């Protein structure tokens, strides 16, 4: 019992399956959502969530890990409801979504006191229930490594150190922010195998990518430009590197477009196992 | 029946009365209110709320003018339960504050559309209650007039339009976005007395005060330096303009400090009505 489940008793890593490593059930703005609720729809959202989830598990998904942080509107209440719904494992995270600034709460407030809140998250549990994060997640965009956006990266690595949880990052593809969190995580003493720089996909530039993940840590290819990419690093060796998702205000792309590509251009189905149950696997692990 | 008040019957402007212009019953980050509850005590809340409320009561004051909105937690169904434990006026508004960006929400929304979300509060009511908006609060700060800044304060102006409901605004009192905010509104075609331009106490250059009081806009004085520069604008002759208040993660200051110490320096009890009574009621009208 190592990765904590919503709605469920912690597993071992090893029996975590075929893993949907970046998959969102639900996103929105809290702030947007508490002011406006005539914007949104729960009863819809819900049914499009329990449906990708059980379309996921047709295709032989056991495990889904969802990203959603604060500034993507995360709601451990709403992911127990639809694990009730369909008795998927869920892995819930903690951390801070953010481009630029956080908000006015954090003004004079410490890294320490940033990362208390992810080690709350992970030891004592999500939002006043005992379901617990199970890996912190973060961010940079074109706005590039601000203070603030740095301040997050050096909690999580201090959460990382306290609780061992592992990374997940979304970067920018074009302005090298993936790069320098790395770097800036691994300084703080974080394991480079503990760590995904997501959001990779989006770029052509194999080098850097390449780059990334010799450096030992996991790379996010989360479309036929993107899976070709995706393949000409497969053929280069570096499928054990390589995690695939999808990733608001389908699940099924995979299945139906990546992988069908993928194999009728010759990876086998070893290949697949390993992007989608043994990478997962010793990331958690 | 003219201003609409949380949790009664609307009121006309002219029955206003004795009106506190800027109190926050509450404030504090919608995000990480939701994220991190164990961080906020709805409780301790509520008491300081409704005790701070009862102690303006107890000077005679008869309407409160809260201008918490999306940014600074606004709450209807709190401050509903605040009216119910006072019997105070309040007048709650719309609006949005930030200093830089919008929410992701807004990403590739139009003006028209952020002005809609204003129009909804003030026409159909505030998080799905039949409390109405009767104003609209908008911000400014140290990183000036940004894109983002911009189009809040243009979409303040189509629901002033629209609705004919006052502005009103924070600033930073030392780099002249005031008077941007002031320009911008009138330029779009909002009468400048529907306008209150605030958090100027803070600043001792009464040039530019007095430069936006003559363009026909409030100003928000919102200790001995600010008292100074309150005297000093009252004995100028600024009273018709001036609008005094207190302004999260007392309302007895004025009271206890700042009246006492106008009286004392000349200032009669018909610059305070008119402060306190008449400027609120033209202002509202
Ligand atoms: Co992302
Ligand atoms: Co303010
Ligand atoms: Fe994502
Ligand atoms: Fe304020």
């Amino acid at each position: 019992m190592r990765i904590p489940l919503v709605g469920k008793d912690s597993i071992e890593s090893k029996d975590i399956g075929f893993t949907l490593i970046h998959e969102h059930l639900r996103g929105f703005s809290e702030a947007v959502r508490q002011q406006w609720p005539h914007l949104y729809n729960e009863d819809e959202e819900f049914r499009n969530a329990v449906n990708e989830v059980k379309r996921a598990m047709q295709f032989g998904v056991k495990t889904i890990v969802d990203p959603t942080v604060m500034g993507l509107g995360r709601d451990i209440r709403f992911m127990e409801k639809v694990v009730k719904a369909t008795g998927i494992n869920l892995v819930a995270g903690t951390g801070i979504y953010i481009y630029i600034d956080l908000p006015f709460y954090f003004l004079n407030r410490s890294i320490d006191e940033i990362a208390d809140l992810f080690i709350h998250d992970i030891k004592e549990g999500i939002q006043g229930t005992l379901n617990k994060a199970g890996f912190v997640k973060i961010a940079a965009d074109e706005p590039g490594i601000t203070k603030d956006v740095e301040k997050v990266i050096k909690a999580a690595a201090i959460a990382n150190k306290e609780t061992k949880v592992p990374i997940i990052t979304h970067s920018n593809a074009h302005n090298n922010t993936g790069l320098e969190q790395q770097r800036i995580l691994t300084e703080e003493g974080v394991d480079p195998g503990k760590i995904l720089i997501g959001h990779l996909g989006d770029t052509d530039n194999i080098d850097y990518i390449k780059k990334i993940a010799d450096k030992g840590s996991f790379i996010g290819l989360d479309v036929d430009k993107r899976n070709e990419t995706t393949l000409r690093l497969i053929k280069d060796g570096y499928s054990d590197k390589i995690m695939i998702s999808h990733d608001i205000d389908s699940t099924t792309l995979i299945f139906e477009d990546t992988i069908p590509f993928l194999k009728r251009n010759g990876v086998n189905e070893e290949v697949i196992a390993t992007i989608f149950k043994e990478n997962p696997k010793k990331f958690f692990s």
